[PDB]
């Protein structure tokens, strides 16, 4: 016998070990260990805290968005910093009009604005504003919440960070500059291991996605593309979505998406309550 | 003859002089100066443009957030970041009710929750939950966005970015712990010439609110407080909520507080389309 999904979910819950592989002889047995293993998941959590506690840090999260822009403005990029709100309109050209099913699953604020659920409208939008004042590359990203109404899972989150990257007028074959400004996010985010993929999509027909171990950790495109001509973009461009909480649970082997980011339940991996 | 509160408006939505105090001898010669005035805004936003391509930053809104931040990790605070929906409930329990005004500043996101107004509700919770795991302070700091209905203000958002600090059972005087690390963020933020206040408030009856010029920066409350036994916290603490974008607003004399925050509008204070 192994332990039950509802077991691992509550050890998941409180602990980052890994527990659906364990087997034994009896269910005695399984429940003397997952009263074992509890115990050492809530003792590994005080000491995390108690460490916290005795020599603070910046967030998890915080440090990840710190090591990947950083090494994205040595690569040439502005940060960018835009509104969480976003109009009908700027669903609407990226093809989310009001007739499909994907715009009801979007958090609406009124009737003409709702909360991000991607950071690509805002970044098309400022973008194509700054390529009116230069001939070279628009070179942009910006970190933020996006939002969604998601069904549960082990990588989903109502509320999680994008990192958005954009290079518009790159200096060279849009999707080879692609492939390298994701190496230097993958390398600046501790996993230099990872596979690309072609995935479908419907707001992109397909995407060029980053995979680790078949966990989708971004999905990125180039231009010229059908969504330019509502953008009013012209010129070739590079541009990649990542999920920060996804690269992060990944890298740090949390059990779970909840455990990396923002939360009252957990910090830094480590349940609070 | 001065500018009218129109011109003021517009020449502070491109530039970011100083046009309330210029006074000028007629219509004709005041009408004059407010082109020349948009030419020279117009000129400065551009060169702003270029030159951030020309020398690409990180975001100065961030730059500040880094370096508060890292002060306070310093001083032994552990950086924490909660989600930007809560509950109807955590709103009751600050006492964000239907009689409150800033109640009506609430966006609802269904009926049982909305997008945060402030961060005392979620930094209350982590604070007294780390409470059961240590014998000394508790010391936490978020930086995050908060959303208010807002009228037109030059130094209003709907979105702007709070940083909340918060110190419970501090090591010292509630009141006087606060005062030193209101000076530790603003002498991090650049900003080491303000004053202290004590204002009225519909949450917490009475803050303690920091100023430059006689414009809020922050509001900063302390316990024991009534607030105290809906959070389950049963000793004095020290918080304080300081917008960010009026500290970069102020320190870079920018315009309005649009300029430097989150926006499709402005970079870094420069204006990059009609
Ligand atoms: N609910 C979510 N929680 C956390 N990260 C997310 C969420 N939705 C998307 N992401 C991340 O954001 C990236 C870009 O968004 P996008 O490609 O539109 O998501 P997606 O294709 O719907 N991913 P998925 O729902 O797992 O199939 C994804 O590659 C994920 O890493
Ligand atoms: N709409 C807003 N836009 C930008 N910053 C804000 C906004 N509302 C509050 N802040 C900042 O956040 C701090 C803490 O919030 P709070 O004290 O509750 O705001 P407040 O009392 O309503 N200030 P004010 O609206 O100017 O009278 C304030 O001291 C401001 O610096
Ligand atoms: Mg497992
Ligand atoms: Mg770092
Ligand atoms: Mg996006
Ligand atoms: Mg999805
Ligand atoms: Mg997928
Ligand atoms: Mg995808
Ligand atoms: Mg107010
Ligand atoms: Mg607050
Ligand atoms: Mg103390
Ligand atoms: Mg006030
Ligand atoms: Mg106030």
């Amino acid at each position: 016998v192994k332990y039950t999904d509802a077991q691992i979910q509550r050890l998941r819950e409180y602990g980052n070990g890994t527990y659906e592989q364990k087997v034994f002889e009896d269910l005695a047995s399984r429940d003397a260990a997952f009263s074992k293993e509890m115990s050492v998941a809530s003792t590994d959590n005080e000491k995390k805290i108690k460490g916290m506690i005795a020599n603070p840090s910046r967030h998890g999260l915080t440090q990840l968005m710190n090591d990947i822009a950083d090494a994205l403005v040595a690569e040439g990029f502005i940060e960018v910093r835009t509104p969480i709100f976003i109009s009908k309109d700027a669903l609407a050209r990226m093809t989310i009009t009001e007739d499909k099913p994907l715009f009801k699953q979007v958090f609406w604020i009124d009737e003409k604005r709702a909360l991000r659920p991607m950071l690509a409208p805002n970044i098309f939008s400022v973008g194509r504003d700054l390529r009116d004042h230069t001939d070279g590359p628009v070179k942009i990203f910006e970190m933020g919440s996006c939002f969604r109404k998601e069904s549960h899972s082990g990588m989903h989150l109502e509320e999680f960070t994008m990192l958005n990257l954009f290079d518009m007028g790159p200096r060279g074959d849009a999707t080879e500059v692609l492939k390298n400004y994701i190496s230097v996010v993958m390398k600046a985010a501790g996993l230099p291991d990872y596979d690309l993929v072609q995935e479908e999509s419907d707001v992109f027909k397909e995407t060029i996605d980053v995979e680790i171990n078949g966990q989708e950790v971004c999905s990125a495109a180039v231009g010229p593309h059908y969504l330019d001509a509502a953008h009013d973009v012209h010129e070739p461009w590079s541009g990649a979505g990542f999920g920060l909480e996804r690269l992060l649970t990944i890298r740090e082997k949390y059990s779970t998406v909840k455990k990396g980011g923002a939360s009252i339940s957990y910090l830094n991996g480590a349940k609070i309550n």
